[PDB]
C-alpha cells in the first residue's frame, strides 16, 4: 500500500507515535516519506547483505528475521515480511523499540539528513488530526 500523507499521519497518531520519546508526529511522517516514499512494500539491500524493509526501512541485521542475514539478531521478534503489510502495526511497534535504544531517530539516515532541523510540522499541515 502507498499511503497518503494525511492518511499515514492519522494512522501513526492512532498507534501512539505523536510525541513518542519526544518526537512530534511530523518527524515520523517526514522519515517515512524519505525512507520509503510512503510505500509499505519498499525493500532495499545493503552492502553488508542485510535488507531494509517497509515504510520505515527497518534493517534485518538487528531487528527482524529474513532468513538470509547470517549472524544477525531479531530484536523485534518478527519476520521481516511482516513489515511489508498494509497494516502498519508491526512497523510502528518495532520502530518504538528502535527509537528507545539510546540513539533516537538518528537510527534513520534519511531522518538525520533530510528531516532533522527542518520545519517538520509542515508534513502534517492541512491534515484533519
Ligand atoms: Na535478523
Amino acid at each position: 500500500k502507498v499511503f497518503g500523507r494525511c492518511e499515514l499521519a492519522a494512522a501513526m497518531k492512532r498507534h501512539g507515535l505523536d510525541n513518542y520519546r519526544g518526537y512530534s508526529l511530523g518527524n515520523w511522517v517526514c522519515a517515512a516519506k524519505f525512507e520509503s516514499n510512503f510505500n509499505t512494500q519498499a525493500t532495499n539491500r545493503n552492502t553488508d547483505g542485510s535488507t531494509d524493509y517497509g515504510i520505515l526501512q527497518i534493517n534485518s541485521r538487528w531487528w527482524c528475521n529474513d532468513g538470509r542475514t547470517p549472524g544477525s539478531r531479531n530484536l523485534c521478534n518478527i519476520p521481516c515480511s511482516a513489515l511489508l503489510s498494509s497494516d502498519i502495526t508491526a512497523s510502528v511497534n518495532c520502530a518504538k523499540k528502535i527509537v528507545s535504544d539510546g540513539n533516537g531517530m538518528n537510527a534513520w539516515v534519511a531522518w538525520r539528513n533530510r528531516c532533522k532541523g527542518t520545519d517538520v510540522q509542515a508534513w502534517i499541515r492541512g491534515c484533519r488530526l
